[PDB]
């Protein structure tokens, strides 16, 4: 029993952080085989490509852990640069660079000069930000999930909007919304709930024993839409719907009746009560999510 | 900017995690150097639980009957003690993984995070309190004994916390390093009940000085407490009495903010009194109770967001 944000172990991505220091800015950098990932903010209307020829390879101080690794090439590939190092990293795990989609969730490994200093569970928001815990020196932090034994890098950290939410691109260098990689006016846009995961975790919910919510009714995939509009939810699609089969199934409650629990809750509220130890509706849960922590899945 | 709950990053503790398996018992167990700490009760069966004699039955176990498994590899058990909950199996290797650590008991409040583990594989780690009634409220499932608790402060594992049992109302409880349980709790099958809990008042006031920090405040006051009547009002809402020695340690947070802690105490009270009347605080719709004074300045900035 119980439900907490569960971030991935970090070990593995533990291994990988590095210290990046250019001219004044010190980042943290991303090591895997011989090659350092890091924001190209680090060399700063920039010109990105005017800024990295005048580097040389031995601008570039990285450190890991107290050793000195020795720059020997540099290249950029969108908003991050690649810097190429003599030594490969003996513990770089099983890996791949994948793009998240606003509403799936990640871990975070939060570092400060090339150390970790803490780990948390958060979600791409559908106005593509962030809701973070991050300082000045941060950036360079990177967000992950495990499958099996493969880490799957998703997020590199860039920036904080005047919000307190936070940007960032996947490994390749492509921001996550339309952000840009420069001190100029940039604000996160309106804000949604993601839908999908408020009824992950309502079925979580009813798994750990809280039911109070449930009644006989049911409702549309259109009348449901039509009242999740109202309320700035994400619209639920038949994907979504077919996502949640198996937790329908495991709790004997149809998606559809699910929907009509969560429409007489955004109509009437919680009256007092909660459901999960939170009195707001939680919506960084994925269903995966839910089915991993109720299920036990280890790496 | 933004304030999460946060775990330490856990690669120091994941290198310590074995299973031990002893007869039809599997559960998870935390290598240290050339010892594997783990739950006394890997050695009882289901029916054994109702009134077990560890002694009894740890007399007629030899090393050879524990099985512990690190990663693919099999380790040898040559010697084994009990200290109070916990068994100590002595193994033939060194753990190289082992990192700079202790063992420490902690208090009521304390917070800790939760290497989550089942079958010696670490599966997820999340950000717990010690409950005032000596519980914790984490999520585990069956096989999940063994799991540890720990904090990071500087690059020294401190464990404080081993899993050993979920109670009837899905709450947990367990015990230090030294195998002795928090809690008036035993490691028996026994009509045992986790006593009436109750809010963590010192760390509801730091998570206010952290929304202060971040920006918000919204909730404050143009009054003053004094800590007696304070007190008198929490104890109506099932909040912990704040002691003097509270006070103090919340004094770096005050000095900070500009807020006087028995002026965040008045706050406090009319929070209690009115509710958020649909606010937010830091996210959250609920007087937050799990990041303690320690935990909200390492998270925070050290400049108020004035
Ligand atoms: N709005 C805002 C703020 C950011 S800034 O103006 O100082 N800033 C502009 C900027 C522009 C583009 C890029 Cl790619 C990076 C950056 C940097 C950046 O965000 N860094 C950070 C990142 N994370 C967490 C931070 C907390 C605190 C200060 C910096 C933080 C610097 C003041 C918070
Ligand atoms: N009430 C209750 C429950 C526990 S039990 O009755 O199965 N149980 C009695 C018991 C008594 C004392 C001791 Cl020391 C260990 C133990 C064991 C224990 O708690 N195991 C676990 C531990 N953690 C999380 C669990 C979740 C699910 C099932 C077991 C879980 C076995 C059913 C939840
Ligand atoms: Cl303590």
């Amino acid at each position: 029993s119980g439900f907490r944000k569960m971030a991935f172990p970090s070990g593995k991505v533990e291994g990988c952080m590095v210290q990046v220091t250019c001219g004044t800015t010190t980042l943290n950098g991303l090591w895997l085989d011989d090659v350092v990932y890091c924001p190209r903010h680090v060399i700063c209307n920039p010109n990105y490509e005017d800024l990295l020829i005048r580097k040389s390879n031995h601008n570039f101080l990285v450190q890991a852990g107290n050793v000195q690794l020795r720059v020997i090439g540099h290249s950029m590939q969108n908003c991050v640069l690649k810097l190429k190092v003599d030594t490969a990293n003996p513990k770089t795990p099983k890996y791949k660079f994948v793009r998240i989609q606003p509403g799936q969730t990640f871990s975070v490994l939060a570092c400060y000069n090339g150390s970790p200093s803490g780990v948390y569970q958060c979600a791409m928001r559908p106005n593509f930000t962030i809701k973070g815990s991050f300082l000045n020196g941060s950036c360079g932090s990177v967000g992950f999930n495990i499958d099996y034994d493969c880490v799957s890098f998703c997020y590199m950290h860039h920036m904080e909007l005047p919000t307190g939410v936070h940007a960032g691109t996947d490994l390749e260098g492509n921001f996550y919304g339309p952000f840009v990689d420069r001190q100029t006016a940039q604000a996160a846009g309106t804000d949604t709930t993601i839908t999908v995961n408020v009824l992950a975790w309502l079925y979580a919910a009813v798994i750990n024993g809280d039911r109070w919510f449930l009644n006989r009714f049911t409702t549309t995939l259109n009348d449901f839409n039509l009242v999740a509009m109202k309320y700035n939810y994400e619209p639920l699609t038949q994907d979504h719907v077919d996502i949640l089969g198996p937790l329908s199934a495991q709790t004997g409650i149809a998606v559809l009746d699910m929907c009509a629990s969560l429409k007489e809750l955004l109509q009437n509220g919680m009256n007092g009560r909660t459901i999960l130890g939170s009195a707001l509706l939680e919506d960084e849960f994925t269903p995966f999510d839910v089915v991993r922590q109720c299920s036990g899945v280890t790496f």
